[PDB]
C-alpha cells in the first residue's frame, strides 16, 4: 500500500487517540454534572459501533490479507480495486474524528449556534453523503457496491442471494443496534425531545424493527429453499431465526402483560426463558458445528476442531470458542433487552457494555466463516 | 520503505495538531489578563523553535534527496546509515507532543503538585536526556554524532573545521533566540521566580552571550584563515560575521545611553544605522552570490541564477531571494531588540513573530547552500 495511505491512517488514528483522551476528560471532570446523558449515548453508540465494525473488519481484512484465503473471490468482488485493511483503517478514522468532533460538540454547545440537534444529524448526514455520493470522489466503487447490497438485502427475498448478501444481511443480525438506535432516534426527537428554547435534554413498533435483521434473513433462506429445492442446511437456519422471532415476540408479550393485569405472566416468562435457551443453543451450535465448520469427527489430531487449519497455532481456536460461548447469550440477551422493557433497572448500561461485545463476535466470527468458506464451502455459494 | 515508521510520523503528526489546536483553544479560554503569557512564551518558544526546525530540516532531508542533493558524500555522514526525512518527521513529532503535553500542564496545571515550573524543565531535560543517555537506542548513532559535533561546534579553533561542524555552527545564527531563551531560562530561575506558589508568574550579559553564535564562526573563519593561509573568502567571512559583533555592540552603546540619558545618546545612533545598513547589505550578498552562488555571470537563459538549478521550479528561487532580501533585514532587526533593552515597547511580539521567520529563512538556506556545494564546492572540502 503506498505511504500516503498509511500515513492517513497514522494521522486520523493519533487524531483518534487524542480525541478520545479528551471525550474521556470532558465527560468525567466538567460536562454537565446533572444531565442524564443516556439518551445521547443510545444516539451516538450505534453510530460508533459502525465506526468498531469498519474498525474491526478492517483487521479482519489483514487477517483474510496475511491468511490470503479467498476474500477477492468469495465476494466476488473485482479483481483489482480492491480494499485493503489501511483503506478500511483510513474511513473508520475519518469517521471516527467525525463522531468525536459531534461528540465534543455536543459537550460544548457553545461551540456554534443551533445547539444539539444539529450535531448527531450532521454526523449521520455526512456519513450518509458519503455514501451515497455519484461525484466519484474516492473508493467510489466501494461506496457504490454497498449501495447496490443494501438494496438487495434490506428490501426483500425477490433478489438472489449470494455470499455478500448473505454477509451482509448476517452482520446485520450484530449490529442491528444501529437500527434499533435509528427508530429511538426518530421516536426522541418526535415526543420526547423538549426542543422548545435550546438545550433540551431533561437533566410496541421497537419489537418489529429487532426482528428487521432477523426478518431478512429468515426471508432470505426461504428465497434459497425456494430456488434450491433442497433444504438440508436451509430450513434448519430458518428455524434458527425463528428462535430470535420467538424470543423477541414472548419478550415484547411479558414486558405488555406484567403492568397489565394478566397473573399469567409467570407462563410468559417460562416461555421467554425457554425460548433464550433454545436459541442460545441453536445459534451456537450452528455456528461451532456447521457455521465455523469445527468439531469435525474425521478429524485426527486438534481435537474440537476441524481437520485443515489455516490459522498460525490452535490457541486462537480454544479461547475464541469460549468467547464465543459467553457472547452467544450476551447476544441472546441483548436483543431481548433492547427490544422493549425486560428489566425496568439497569438495562440500558447492560445494553451499552454488550453491543461491543456482539460487534467483537462479529469479529471473530467473520474470520471462522471466511476461513471455514475456502474448502467446505457452505452455502453451496462455490 | 519504512511502512510502520511512516504509521508513527502520521500518528505524532495527528497529536501534535490536535494538541497544538487544545492549546490555541486554551491561551484564549483561560488564563487571565492580568497574568500576562510573556513568562511562559519566553521559556518555551526555545523548544517550540527546535522542534519547528527539526521538522523544517526533515522537509530540507526530503527535498535534498528529491532532485540533486547528496548530503551524504560531502556531510561527512555514513552512506548506508543515514537519517531519512521520516526519522527527522518522527522525532520532531515526538519532541512536538512532550513539547505540547508541558505547555498544556503549565496551562491548566491539574494538580497542586509538580509546580507549573517544573513542567518545562523536565521537557528539555528530557530533550538533553534524548541525547546524553549512553543506551544504545533511539537512533543511538545519530544522537552520538549529534554530540561529538556539538563538541567540534561551540568550542573554539582548537579543533578542524569542515562542512559538518561549519553548517551546525552557522544554524546557530538562526537558532540564537533560543540560545537567549536557554539564558532567560536562567534568568528566570536565578533571579526573579517565586518559588512559594504554583503559578508560573506573577500579576550587559545577553549582548555578549547573543554574539555567541557570531563568535564560533569568526573564530572559525580565522581557524580556516590560520589553516589553508587564504586570503578570501575567509577573512571576507569573518568580517560578514564580525560585522554582528558591530551592529549588537553599537545598539547596546545606544540602548544603553538611551536609559542613562547621557549626551552621547543619539552619536552611536547613526553608527547602529550605518552598520546595519553594511551588516545587512554584507549578509545578503554573501547569500546571494557565495552562499547560494547566484548572480552567476555567464550563467544562460536564468535571470540572475547560475548554470545548473537542479530544483524543478526557476519561480522557486526568485521567491525564496525575495523572502531572503525581507527576512535578513527582519533578521538583523531581531538581533537588535531581543538582545538590547532599545525600545521596551513592542519588540517581543516582533521577536516570538521573527525568530520563525529566521528558522523559514535558515530552512530555504539549508534548501540552497548544499545546492551551491554539490554543484560548485565551496568552502574548499574537496
Ligand atoms: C503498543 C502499546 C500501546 C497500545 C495501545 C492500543 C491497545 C489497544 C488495542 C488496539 C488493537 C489494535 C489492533 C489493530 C492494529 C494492527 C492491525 C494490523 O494487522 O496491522 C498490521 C498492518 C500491516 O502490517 P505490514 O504492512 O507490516 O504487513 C505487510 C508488510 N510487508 C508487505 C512488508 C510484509 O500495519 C500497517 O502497516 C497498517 C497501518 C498501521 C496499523 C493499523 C493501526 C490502526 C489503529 C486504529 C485505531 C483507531 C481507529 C479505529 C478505532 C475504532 C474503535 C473505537
Ligand atoms: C438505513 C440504515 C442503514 C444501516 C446500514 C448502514 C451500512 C452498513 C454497512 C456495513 C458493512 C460495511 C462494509 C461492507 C464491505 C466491506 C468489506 C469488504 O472487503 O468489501 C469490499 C467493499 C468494496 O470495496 P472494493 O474497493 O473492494 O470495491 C470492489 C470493486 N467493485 C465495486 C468494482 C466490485 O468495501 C466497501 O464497500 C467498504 C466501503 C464502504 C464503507 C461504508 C461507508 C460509510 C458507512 C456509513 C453507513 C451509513 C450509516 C447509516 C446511518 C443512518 C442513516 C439514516
Ligand atoms: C549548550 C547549548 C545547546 C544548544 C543545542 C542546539 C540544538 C542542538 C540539536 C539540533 C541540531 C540537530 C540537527 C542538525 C544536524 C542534522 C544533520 C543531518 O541531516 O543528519 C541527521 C543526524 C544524523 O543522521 P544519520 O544518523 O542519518 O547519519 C549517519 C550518521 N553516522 C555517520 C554517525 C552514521 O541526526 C540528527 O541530527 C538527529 C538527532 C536528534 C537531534 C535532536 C535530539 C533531541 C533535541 C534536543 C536538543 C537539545 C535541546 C536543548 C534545549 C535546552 C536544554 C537545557
Ligand atoms: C493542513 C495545513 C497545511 C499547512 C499548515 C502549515 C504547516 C505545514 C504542514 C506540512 C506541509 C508539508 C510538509 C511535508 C511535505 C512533504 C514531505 C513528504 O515527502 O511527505 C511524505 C511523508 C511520507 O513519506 P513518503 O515516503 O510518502 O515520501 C513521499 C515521496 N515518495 C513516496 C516518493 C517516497 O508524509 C508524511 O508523513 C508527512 C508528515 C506530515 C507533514 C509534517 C508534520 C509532521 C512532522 C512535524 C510534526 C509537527 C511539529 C512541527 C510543526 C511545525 C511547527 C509547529
Amino acid at each position: 500500500a503506498p505511504a500516503w495511505t498509511t500515513f492517513r491512517v497514522g494521522l486520523f488514528c493519533g487524531i483518534f487517540i487524542v480525541l478520545n483522551i479528551t471525550l474521556v476528560l470532558a465527560a468525567v471532570f466538567k460536562l454537565e454534572t446533572d444531565r442524564s446523558i443516556w439518551p445521547l449515548i443510545r444516539i451516538y453508540r450505534g453510530g460508533f459501533l459502525l465506526i468498531e465494525f469498519l474498525f474491526l473488519l478492517g483487521i479482519n481484512t489483514y487477517g483474510w490479507r496475511q491468511a490470503g484465503v479467498n476474500h477477492v473471490l468469495i465476494f466476488e468482488l473485482n479483481p483489482r480495486s480492491n480494499l485493503s485493511h489501511q483503506h478500511l483503517f483510513e474511513i473508520a478514522g475519518f469517521l471516527g474524528i467525525l463522531w468525536c468532533l459531534s461528540l465534543l460538540a455536543c459537550f460544548f454547545a457553545p461551540i456554534s449556534v443551533i445547539p444539539t440537534y444539529v450535531y448527531p444529524l450532521a454526523l449521520y448526514g455526512f456519513m450518509v453523503f458519503f455514501l451515497i455520493n455519484p461525484t466519484k470522489t474516492f473508493y467510489y466503487k466501494s461506496r457504490f457496491w454497498l449501495l447496490k447490497l443494501l438494496f438487495r438485502v434490506f428490501t426483500a427475498p425477490f433478489h438472489k442471494v449470494g455470499f455478500a448478501d448473505f454477509w451482509l444481511a448476517d452482520q446485520l443480525n450484530s449490529l442491528s443496534v444501529i437500527l434499533m438506535d435509528l427508530e429511538y432516534m426518530i421516536c426522541f426527537y418526535s415526543l420526547e425531545l423538549k426542543w422548545d428554547e435550546s438545550k433540551g435534554l431533561l437533566p410496541g413498533v421497537r419489537a418489529i424493527v429487532q426482528c428487521i435483521p432477523a426478518w431478512l434473513r429468515f426471508i432470505q433462506c426461504l428465497r434459497r429453499y425456494r430456488d434450491t429445492k433442497r433444504a438440508f442446511p436451509h430450513l434448519v437456519n430458518a428455524g434458527k431465526y425463528s428462535t430470535t422471532f420467538f424470543m423477541v415476540t414472548f419478550a415484547a408479550l411479558y414486558s405488555t402483560h406484567k403492568e397489565r393485569g394478566h397473573s399469567d405472566t409467570m407462563v410468559f416468562f417460562y416461555l421467554w426463558i425457554v425460548f433464550y435457551i433454545i436459541s442460545s443453543c441453536y445459534t451456537l451450535i450452528w455456528d461451532l458445528k456447521m457455521d465455523w465448520g469445527l468439531f469435525d469427527k474425521n478429524a485426527g489430531e486438534n481435537t474440537f476442531l476441524r481437520e485443515e487449519i489455516v490459522y498460525p497455532q490452535k490457541a486462537y481456536y480454544y479461547c475464541a470458542i469460549i468467547e464465543d460461548v459467553i457472547l452467544r447469550f450476551a447476544w441472546t440477551i441483548q436483543i431481548s433487552i433492547t427490544s422493549t422493557t425486560l428489566l425496568p433497572h439497569s438495562g440500558d448500561i447492560i445494553a451499552t457494555v454488550f453491543a461491543p461485545l456482539e460487534v467483537f463476535r462479529r469479529f471473530v466470527w467473520n474470520f471462522f466463516r471466511l476461513e471455514n468458506e475456502h474448502l467446505n464451502n457452505c452455502g453451496e455459494f462455490r
